[PDB]
């Protein structure tokens, strides 16, 4: 079972059924997803030479779907290709860059022709480090390996910040930083992330020639996976007679471990779809 498409006119009642008896059926469904993709190895990520390149020793890309750097395991980064609604390498998902891997991160961005980066963690959350600050921070410039990055602009809004960089190897990169998503949790409202996703999707659509969209949080699984699932399902709502949350999360899990990492995130995806449909 790899799919559970729900007619739009039936979604409200479907989600109610899932929610009944303290989420009995929802939990059952989410538990199934936890077995998806589990037959796959992560041998490369486990090589001694790569140990320092992983933020979490237990969050590693599958060998089958990892992103390779050009060029020993100088080819290694903790990142995975993820299909979307539209094509098979629609996203690259990655961990929050480390001080010692941010040059690798930018090399990947360059080599993969990335124009858009989505960041859904803060660098520090409740005093715990989640992500290195890996960009130049005030209209200035810094080297990252063989590349130079320069900030062109920064627009701060209450729930996200959008930055534009030039990268020289001069491509323009947009960086979409959602700043109000607690780790292992969900945003305070469906409205907030729905708007953020629609905004990013608008920019993606306006990015002719772009490679994959990079999406990351801290581990590159929970908040990242929820973002991608919501991006996919919102497109389904706009273009199709049905919506397949289970199928989206299934497909994510085939490609990287733990995608959509808590049950409350899975619930939140349903609440988002329910709220969009109520408004429509
Ligand atoms: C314990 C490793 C771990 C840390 C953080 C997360 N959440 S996140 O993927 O949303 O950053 C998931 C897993
Ligand atoms: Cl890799």
């Amino acid at each position: 079972k790899t799919s559970c498409p729900i007619k739009i006119n039936q979604f409200e009642g479907h989600f109610m059924k899932l929610q009944a008896d303290s989420n009995y059926l929802l939990s059952k469904e989410y538990e199934e997803l936890k077995d998806v993709g589990r037959n796959q190895s992560c041998d490369i990520a486990l090589l001694p030479e790569n140990r320092g390149k992983n933020r979490y020793n237990n969050i590693l890309p599958y060998d089958a779907t990892r992103v390779k750097l050009s060029n020993p395991c100088s080819d290694y980064i903790n990142a995975s290709y993820i299909p979307g609604n539209n094509f098979r390498r629609e996203y690259i998902v990655t961990q929050g860059p480390l001080p010692g891997t941010k040059d690798d991160f930018w090399k990947m961005v360059w080599e993969q022709n990335v124009h858009n980066i989505v960041m859904v963690t803060q660098c520090v959350e409740k005093g715990r480090v989640k992500c290195d600050h890996y960009w130049p921070a005030d209209q200035d410039s810094l080297y990252y390996g063989d590349l130079i990055l320069q900030m062109l602009s920064e627009s701060v809004l209450p729930e996200w910040t959008i930055r534009e960089f030039k990268i020289c190897g001069h491509r323009l990169i947009r960086h979409f930083h959602y700043t109000v998503w607690p780790d292992h949790g969900v945003p305070e409202t469906t409205q907030s992330l729905i708007q953020f996703v629609r905004t990013v999707r608008d920019y993606i659509n306006r990015s002719p020639g772009a490679g994959p969209t990079v999406v990351h949080c801290s581990a590159g699984v929970g908040r990242t996976g929820t973002f991608i699932a919501l991006d996919r399902i919102l497109q389904q709502l706009d273009s199709k007679d049905s919506v397949d949350i289970y199928g989206a999360v299934h497909d994510l899990r085939l490609h990287r471990v733990h995608m959509v990492q808590t049950e409350c995130q899975y619930v939140y995806l349903h609440q988002c779809v329910r709220d969009v449909l109520r408004a429509r």
